[PDB]
């Protein structure tokens, strides 16, 4: 927990902690259908873990588009379904496993580390 | 909606409706491990749509077991877990996936007819 190191007011203590990655705590799938897509942003905006990433550009004759790419990096999206509710043209799709499948998808946290 | 048909009176309305199929509006997975059954009966009497079925038999010295299969009528099952939760040995699995993926697997009702 930490505590001790904290409180010792001699810094003599060290503890360490491993701590598991987002995206073992979680489950669900996500999908952006780019060519739907029109890359208004809002999706990029709206993800309060920033997982979702578009490539903006200034167009030119040769590129005429606003962006050239979007993506979704799964090792940070909670499916919390914001994107998916803000999309004004729905080319994302995504539904949350938590519920039906954590159980199976989810393994329950070991917490490691030392002390010295 | 048919109203007209019940209100006319002289019987001089057919309004005709086709509804959606039970299957279309619900989506699960349930399957009964037949080995592990030991076909007390508990789920095909709380199955409050009688999707389950039973093939019950008098026991003889040929075939000394009082049902020789057990099965699901998914057609009917609307997945309520009933079984599942009743079920003395943990014979049964079965998901509800309507809440995360019914925006996806069940389409929205279409209801079709015309007057006459
Ligand atoms: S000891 Fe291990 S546990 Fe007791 S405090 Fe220091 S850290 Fe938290
Ligand atoms: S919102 Fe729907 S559209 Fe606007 S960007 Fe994210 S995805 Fe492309
Ligand atoms: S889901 Fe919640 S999190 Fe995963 S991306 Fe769309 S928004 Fe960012
Ligand atoms: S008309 Fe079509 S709608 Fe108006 S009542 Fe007879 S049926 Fe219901
Ligand atoms: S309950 Fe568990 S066991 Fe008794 S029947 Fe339905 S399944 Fe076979
Ligand atoms: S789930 Fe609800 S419905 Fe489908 S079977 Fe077990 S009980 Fe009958
Ligand atoms: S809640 Fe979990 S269970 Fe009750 S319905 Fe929506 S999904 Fe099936
Ligand atoms: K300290
Ligand atoms: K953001
Ligand atoms: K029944």
């Amino acid at each position: 927990c930490k505590a001790c190191e904290t409180a010792c007011p001699q810094d003599a203590i060290t503890i360490t902690r491993e701590l598991p990655e987002r995206k073992d705590l979680v489950t669900g799938e996500i999908e952006i259908d780019k060519d739907t897509c029109i890359y208004c942003g809002m999706c990029e905006e709206m993800c309060p873990v920033d997982a979702i990433e578009i490539d903006h550009q200034t167009p030119s004759s040769a590129s005429p588009v606003v962006a050239t790419d979007i993506r979704v990096d799964e090792d940070k999206c909670v499916h919390c379904g914001i994107c998916k509710r803000i999309c004004p043209v729905d080319a994302i799709m995504q539904v949350c496993r938590i519920c039906p499948y954590g159980e199976y998808e989810i393994k329950t946290p070991e917490v490691t580390g030392t002390s010295y």
